[PDB]
């Protein structure tokens, strides 16, 4: 009961700090995923914790407002991450039928945004990229254009893709993405560019 009461004002107290430290922000997109966490475990602990109903579900809302804004926030950094990069590959590429290359990046999520930001400034150009990861893993992930042939689908392309490289591919026939171990990188950007082509006639 009354230790209850205090566990829940601790909360709050934690709710607090947590918020203030959303208004902080944080510039590590690692440590905003973390908080997101935290903010996630936290509401659980609340929907089961015992307290007064009127406090619990104040202290829900005010937590679900941080929950929200934690993952626009989140949401907001990787689209500035991966507009940059998106710039960077812009200024070196001709806006050719196809593209095939590969860009750094620390997470699928952002090459996907990434792929779409290019295909969207892009419209007329189908799109595959690669990132390579630490110890050897690949990921991939790619987008065809919609005035691209029917017969052109990307859930194919990508699955030849990782398909050489032994991993694995999901997606639509406009998007799709899959991972990957290979060492040599130029072998899987010569089979992705290689096939698209050959469907592009």
């Amino acid at each position: 009961a009354q230790q209850a009461r205090e566990l829940g004002q601790s909360l709050a107290q934690e709710v607090k700090a947590a918020t203030e430290r959303l208004s902080l922000g944080s510039r590590d997109v690692a440590e905003r995923l973390r908080l997101s966490k935290d903010i996630g475990r936290l509401i659980e602990a609340v929907e089961t914790s015992v307290m007064p109903q009127w406090q619990r579900r104040e202290l829900l809302a005010t937590v679900k407002m941080l929950q929200r804004r934690a993952n626009t926030a989140i949401r907001k950094l990787q689209m500035g991450q991966a507009a940059k990069k998106t710039q960077e590959l812009l200024e070196r590429h001709s806006k050719g039928p196809l593209i095939v290359d590969t860009v750094s990046a620390e997470s699928l999520s952002v090459l996907v945004k990434v792929v779409r930001q290019l295909c969207e400034q892009a419209p007329s150009t189908s799109v595959l990229l690669l990132s390579p990861q630490p110890m050897g893993k690949v990921l991939c992930a790619c987008q065809v254009a919609q005035g691209a042939m029917p017969t052109f689908t990307a859930e194919a392309w990508a699955l030849a893709v990782c398909s050489h490289m032994g991993g694995k591919a999901w997606g639509s026939r406009v998007v799709a993405q899959g991972t990957g171990s290979t060492t040599d990188l130029e072998a899987a950007l010569s089979i992705a560019q290689t096939y698209a082509l050959s469907q592009l006639l």
